[PDB]
């Protein structure tokens, strides 16, 4: 069929340090495709850990060309945009929604860490939402095997954003990489329940990280979470990365397991 491989860049979704996310609509389909414009090592980690990927919480990869010194890399269009958008300021979200979002997010890191991947950069500005409002985990830029041939290898590398990455990361020189994922899924949780984030860095000079610790759960923004998903956060945001609760785990949780939210609105009549 002629002129299928062409596409239109319709309209900027988002712009980052490595360049733009373009909207891609196929000429013939009208299929839509985000476009990942990267005007470069770095991104051929990045497509060869996308080429892996295959799950229903995970942003599709398509394929990539590169036309001179520009990469671009289909990937899957999420019209529900950022889940950060989700999160109304000192606010959060209805609860019921967030434990979705949450049973969504452990599904896409139970997978990703089962084919030996962490994502190392967890946030709601990278976890996307569909027209359904289904989470996929996106940008595997920062990305790396963490498990190969059966074998795991411990990581020293310095990577994520400060408010979301574990204490281990800034006091000890190697670290295991699962551990990591579940801290930044336990502030993204928080973030969700209270629409603030509790500190700039989990460091002792923190005061807000020395009240954690000090269980001071009267404060914000541990005082808007309720009881249940507070038990589960007290949980996950353990200091040391070995007394920490692993995904199997938090899949057993109280609050995790618990009914509150139902399923899509169907269409109904009476009588
Ligand atoms: C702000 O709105 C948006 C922002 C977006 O990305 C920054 C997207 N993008 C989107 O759906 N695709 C994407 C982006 N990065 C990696 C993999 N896939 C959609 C929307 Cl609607």
């Amino acid at each position: 069929v002629p002129f299928v491989e062409d596409w239109d860049l319709v309209q900027t979704l988002g712009e980052g340090a490595y360049g733009e996310v373009q909207l891609a609509v196929n000429r013939v389909t009208e299929e839509a495709v985000a476009v990942k414009i990267v005007d470069m090592e770095n991104i051929k980690k990045e497509i060869c850990i996308n080429k892996m990927l295959n799950h229903e919480n995970v942003v599709k990869f398509y394929g990539h060309r590169r036309e001179g010194n520009i990469q671009y890399l289909f990937l899957e269009y999420c019209s529900g945009g950022e889940l950060f958008d989700r999160i109304e300021p000192d606010i959060g979200m209805p609860e019921p929604d967030a434990q979705r979002f949450f049973h969504q997010l452990m599904a896409g890191v139970v997978y990703l860490h089962g084919i030996g991947i962490t994502h190392r950069d967890i946030k709601p500005e990278n976890l996307l939402l569909d027209e359904r409002d289904n989470l996929k985990i996106s940008d595997f830029g920062l990305a790396t095997v963490f498990r190969y041939n059966n074998r795991e290898r411990l990581l020293n590398k310095m990577c994520g954003t400060l408010p979301y990455v574990a204490p281990e990361l800034l006091k000890r020189r190697e670290f295991h990489a699962e551990p990591v994922d579940v801290w930044s899924c336990g502030i993204v949780l928080t973030a969700m329940l209270a629409g603030e984030l509790p500190w700039d860095q989990p460091s002792d000079s923190c005061q807000e990280y020395s009240d954690w610790k000090e269980k001071k759960t009267y404060l914000n923004p541990w005082k808007k979470i309720d009881s249940a998903p507070l038990a589960l956060l007290h949980k996950i945001l353990v200091e040391n990365p070995s007394a920490r609760i692993t995904i199997p785990d938090i899949k057993k949780d109280r609050w995790y397991n618990k009914p509150l939210k139902k399923g899509a609105k169907r269409p109904r009549v009476t009588s």
